[PDB]
């Protein structure tokens, strides 16, 4: 069977109505929901979000001390490895991996993003790119650390322009990620590992994406600022 | 008289209608408009934005080489020193200052953000905080570099909660910034320097903010994703 799904909203972006909907929405299946606001918006989200299915996540892991204080503030999830950060803010594979290891060491659940650009895809380098990103991470983690790790695949190649990823192009990557994990860490860690889809997710396509075997949920961009995020969570049933 | 105003939109966040409005809007006074999308959204903005009053700005300055290629792509503005970056992503005063110096060295116009948190304000440290941020920057710049530098004040203390900055609390900071500049660099550089207001700007308050003597425009957050951004630009007349 699949592990527990996650529906994560990455609010990297007046949020009140959105939280209002999340608060009123009732989900009846096991799904961990996660909202990841910017740091300046964490207090306002924490002030208003009441749905007990939701954890609030930070978008960065600064220092062991910074993690400890986050954690004290009630935040124990973080999202790392965002492609924008990787490509344009000098977040090498090792830098992301060290952050994940620190966050893991602080007792956080961590959603680490992997993904290849359109140039890397077109060069047949999809596997090499995402598995190297993932290997950098794995090199720093304990066996037990993996229970609190979640992978998100961001098809950066699709963000750009003129490519829309199909469910099957999503599944191919997720399957490859999970096969590498099974190889390096065993069938145990592999089967329990959430791998979230971090490409274009909407009410329209969430259900079909969730049907793919190695898709355990979503790291949602745009669709997660609108009431439609509720339908995306329901699509994890 | 004031120098040329700037109206900058910081789109740190489906943008098409917004660009549509900017494209249709006609401004008849001298105002440099700037839109600063995320890097993954730069191609889509460049594909659609046609209003010749607008420059597109990047949100980071990685390397001399990365700047050179940005610049080749037609992007010669960048926004740096964002408070979120400063506080939560290890962007010390010196790190921001080095970025500004690199960007300046690459021939960019640069909007550098300064600003103090509510704790620092409450401790009487407003001046010490923003001028130290600014001094770090100034220490790296040539005399001529200042022609292409723009300062933005972000009242981080107001973002948080329960404080709304008045126009006069904006002006007090801007005046202090510009007095320090006049002291260190002369009346010439000081008078020509744009200092933008980077707190809560809307159609409702833009005009009153622009009336303050040392406010040369805006670095707009939320109000710049909506058609109201046009009114904010018009408020610079």
């Amino acid at each position: 069977s699949k592990p527990q799904p996650i529906a994560a909203a990455n609010w990297k972006c007046l949020l009140v109505p959105l939280i209002e909907t999340l608060n009123a929405a009732t989900f009846d299946h096991d799904v961990q929901c996660v909202v990841a606001p910017t740091f300046l918006h964490i207090p306002m989200t924490k002030a208003r979000l009441t749905n007990p299915k939701f954890q609030i996540a930070a978008q960065n892991a600064g220092n062991a001390d910074a993690l400890a204080s986050l954690k004290d503030y009630g935040i124990s999830w973080v999202v790392l490895g965002h492609s924008e950060r990787r490509l344009y803010y000098g977040e090498t594979n090792e830098i992301v991996a060290e952050k994940v290891a620190q966050a893991c060491a602080a007792g956080f659940h961590v959603i680490v993003c992997v993904g290849e650009t359109n140039e890397e895809r077109e060069a047949g380098r999809t596997a090499a790119v995402v598995l190297t990103q993932l290997a950098a991470v794995a090199q720093k983690l304990s066996k037990e650390a993996w229970s609190r790790v979640v992978i998100a695949y961001e098809p950066v190649w699709a963000i750009g322009t003129g490519k829309v990823a199909t469910p099957q192009q999503a599944q191919e990557v997720h399957e490859l990620l999970r096969r590498w994990v099974r190889s390096k860490l065993g069938t145990d860690i592999a089967a329990q590992l959430r791998i979230l889809y971090g490409g274009s997710v909407t009410a329209k396509n969430a259900r079909t994406l969730y049907q793919m075997r190695d898709i355990n949920g979503f790291l949602v961009g745009g669709a997660s600022l609108k009431p439609e995020f509720v339908e995306i969570i329901e699509a994890t049933k």
